[PDB]
Order: structure tokens, then C-alpha cells, then sequence
């Protein structure tokens, strides 16, 4: 496993990447990077990432940061025909929406308010991402985020949703939504183990 | 059938989309969205994005938004052996991750400011500082290879934002070869940001 992983225990976009890397069975080193020490501050974690955030992927050298990014690297270049990520465009584009969707909106309102300030403007964004997302799932009428079987793009999206719980967070309203998250805890329980371990954290 | 764009014509997301649609030269009808009577928000515009942004895309049926799925579903769709979004995968990663990088970062901090505080003109220079510093790793023309790809439309329109309110960026000598060698290469593909230029300059 010269893949090298430099992540951060209660982090949503490195649980992600943690769970497309199990699921897909490639092996990896984990670097549990020390964020109370500063040290994806220092100049050599920049050399890897200049923009000081975590994650970031050493593949023999390639440096990959950007969550979503490492999610389509680690399956185009090791399982290009998984259904983790199509290679249908128009179903290839439902997974990379869910990301962008998840990068830009949902995780950006969720973790606004399940962090640090809680308001009521806050609080009612959250329930806008929550009904964008059920409406989304009504749209498509899947099971999953982006197909009726687990993609990549349900990773962020559970990690997101995976911290309104560790604050108690009623989320139950929204019917699909409930149902995909608690499906997803029981068709997948090793994925859904290392959610559980940062929300355990988180809470 | 003909694609359908929603999009507005100051924005530097729309602007990404057109540029690659007329690069790769597939045919489209432009719809240029009401912003200033809130066009956007209405329940039909939620019809094709629930989110309620700008652009969205009508493909016969099919509404994707988020410009950076849009550019990357026209290529993957329409043009899937173009160079200006590689297939091999580590190729392929370098335009996804800038792409992720103009949307969590780069836009996100120059438009919070060329849309301004000590704090947020350093965050510019950060930005700045952080491309010039991945096309100096690269050392490539472009932004994610020496070819034009999807990943460098987003950044060369909000690096635009930036020109539209003369601020100088003349300092990143990467950035500003890149730029200003996007405006001679390409100058129908300029065209679309120049445009939305001067409206932002007014």
C-alpha cells in the first residue's frame, strides 16, 4: 500500500475518501494528521497541498488534494468499470453533481451550523439543504444519492448528514432522506464504522 | 436537438459553460435568465435546479446544474476523446482538482472581494498565490496541462473579476502570462468573458 492517505479523524471529506478506498478494496497508508499541532500548516505538508487543508493523496509521488477530486481519481485510475462511478455521461453526471452539490451547498449550510452561532437563519438553511436533497431523491426516485446502488457521491452526502446526527439533529421529516441514511448504516456497516467513530468524536 | 442553458450574462459560472460549448462547438440555445426580477427563483425555474442558481442545463429533458458537472458532462457526452478533458485518469485528476480548487477556493475568495477588507485582499493574494504556486509546480501554459482544458474557464473568469475592477495581479508572473495568453490564443473564447467584463466594470 504505497498510497498514502493524510487525513483527519472527524473530518467528513476524509471519512469519504476512507470509505471509497474500502469500498473499492485499495490498500492505503493512513497519515493521521495532528490539527491541534498545526501540521497541516507546515511547509511540508504545503509541498503536498498549498492549499493547507485536509485531505490530501500521495500516489507515488502525485500529490491529489480536493476530496471530491481524490474520489473520481481513486476510481478512474483503479476501477475504471465500478458502478461506485459510472462511465454512462448522463449517469456519470448525476454522481458529479451530488458532489459539486455536496462541496457547494449541502455540507457548506450542515456543518455552518452543526460547528461552532447557531442562529435562525442558519438553522433554516439547513433545512433548505435538507429539502433540496429530499427533492432530489424524489426526483430520481433511487435509492441511493445518484442511482439505485451506492456511488461516490453518496459518501460526502452521508458524512454531511452524518453530523446533524452527532448533534441529535431531527432530520426525520425528511422521509428519503431518513430512509437512505439508516439504509445506508445497514447495507454497508464497515463503510458506515468509519462514519460512526467521527461522529462519536464529533458528539 | 438543440441544448438549452439557463445562465446570466455577468457570471462568471455561465460564462465557463458557454466558453466550453462554443470551443467544443455543440450547438445550444441561450437563456438568458431575469436576474433582477428573480427569474431564478420562481418554482419553475425549480423545475430544472432545486437549488435555485445560475446556470442550469436542459439537455432534451435532462437538467444538470452546477457549472462544474455541466463542463464536465457536455465533454464526457459530447466529446469524450477531446483534450479539453483528458481520459487518462492522473491527466484527467489535474482538471478535476482545479476545477474543485476554482469552486472551494480561488472564486470563493476573489469574488468575496471584487464583489472589501484587509482580511479579504489578503485572502485574494492567498488565492493568488496558491495558483501561481500550482503552475509553477506543473510548469505547464495552462492550468492543468500545455493544452486548454475545461478546469481553466472557471479560473480565467474569476481572475477576470479581478481585471474588472483593476486590481493588479501582475506580481503572479505565472497567472498574468496565462491570462493575458488566454485573451491572443483564444479570442472568441475571450469574447464570452470580455463581455461580461464591462458589465461588471459598470
Amino acid at each position: 500500500m504505497v498510497l498514502k492517505l493524510y487525513a483527519v479523524s472527524d473530518g467528513p471529506p476524509s471519512l469519504s475518501v476512507r470509505q471509497a478506498l474500502v469500498a473499492l478494496e485499495v490498500p492505503f497508508e493512513l497519515i493521521n494528521v495532528d490539527f491541534g499541532a498545526g501540521e497541516h500548516m507546515t511547509s511540508d505538508y504545503a509541498l503536498m497541498n498549498p492549499q493547507k487543508e485536509i485531505p490530501v493523496l500521495d500516489d507515488e509521488g502525485f500529490y491529489l488534494s480536493e476530496s471530491n477530486a481524490i474520489l473520481q481519481y481513486i476510481c478512474d485510475k483503479y476501477r475504471p468499470g465500478s458502478p461506485l462511478y459510472p462511465q454512462d455521461p448522463k449517469s456519470r453526471a448525476i454522481v458529479n453533481h451530488r458532489l459539486c452539490f455536496n462541496l457547494s451547498s449541502y455540507y457548506a449550510n450542515i456543518s455552518a451550523y452543526t460547528m461552532a452561532e447557531r442562529t435562525p437563519l442558519g438553522l433554516k438553511k439547513v433545512h433548505i439543504s435538507l429539502d433540496v436533497l429530499e427533492t432530489y431523491l424524489t426526483r430520481t426516485n433511487t435509492s441511493y444519492a445518484a442511482a439505485n446502488h451506492l456511488t461516490i457521491a453518496d459518501f460526502p452526502l452521508i458524512n454531511s448528514t452524518m453530523t446533524l446526527e452527532a448533534i441529535d439533529f431531527d432530520f426525520s421529516k425528511y422521509t428519503k432522506i431518513h430512509k437512505w441514511y439508516n439504509d445506508f448504516k445497514v447495507k454497508y456497516p464497515d463503510l458506515w464504522k468509519i462514519s460512526e467513530s467521527a461522529m462519536k468524536e464529533i458528539q
